[PDB]
């Protein structure tokens, strides 16, 4: 049968999670927000000629969720790490939150930091909002800079809203969660 491997997506609050996973859905998601995926969403990922089944879990990156987010890490594969390019701040958290949150439950799981809403590195209203803080969208370089940072398998930019960089995403998570 296929091959069967477990994904976990962390990172801040708003920096385009829960997006990421539902794209993986062969059905049209309706219009309500969810905070965190609550049905069985999987990817179902070939790569080199391999069939894989990569289940896709949900979490809340929120402070209060901090105690209850655990119960999502037993026995994964391959951990996505998200931050916003619209959120510097986002960025931050990833050496200071993220990273040693997922290397305690997740001993020796790879890691792919994504950098999400590429979209937005150029967008009129992002930058205006961000520079009235004297702040600016993430830069590429920065982001690898982070990935060598906190030993990351690899860092991939992606837009859903584009579509841009989100296969790129789930394939390298698949080879990453094939490794072990
Ligand atoms: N511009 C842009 N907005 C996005 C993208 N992905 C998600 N969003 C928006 O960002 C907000 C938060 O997304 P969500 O997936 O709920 O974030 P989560 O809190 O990390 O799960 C939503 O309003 C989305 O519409 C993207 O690639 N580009
Ligand atoms: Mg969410």
């Amino acid at each position: 049968a296929a091959i069967r491997k477990k994904l976990v997506i962390v990172g801040d609050g708003a920096c385009g999670k829960t997006c990421l996973l539902i794209v993986n859905s062969k059905d049209q998601f309706p219009e309500v927000y969810v905070p965190t995926v609550f049905e069985n969403y999987v990817a179902d990922i070939e790569v080199d000629g391999k069939q894989v089944e990569l289940a896709l879990w949900d979490t809340a990156g929120q402070e209060d969720y901090d105690r209850l987010r655990p119960l999502s890490y037993p026995d994964t594969d391959v951990i996505l790490m998200c931050f916003s390019i619209d959120s510097p701040d986002s960025l931050e958290n990833i050496p200071e939150k993220w990273t040693p949150e997922v290397k305690h439950f997740c001993p020796n799981v790879p890691i792919i930091l994504v950098g999400n809403k590429k979209d937005l590195r150029n967008d009129e209203h992002t930058r205006r909002e961000l520079a009235k803080m004297k702040q600016e969208p993430v830069k590429p370089e920065e982001g690898r800079d982070m990935a060598n940072r906190i030993g990351a398998f690899g860092y991939m930019e992606c837009s859903v809203k584009t579509k841009d960089g989100v296969r790129e995403v789930f394939e390298m998570a698949t080879r990453a969660a094939l490794q072990a």
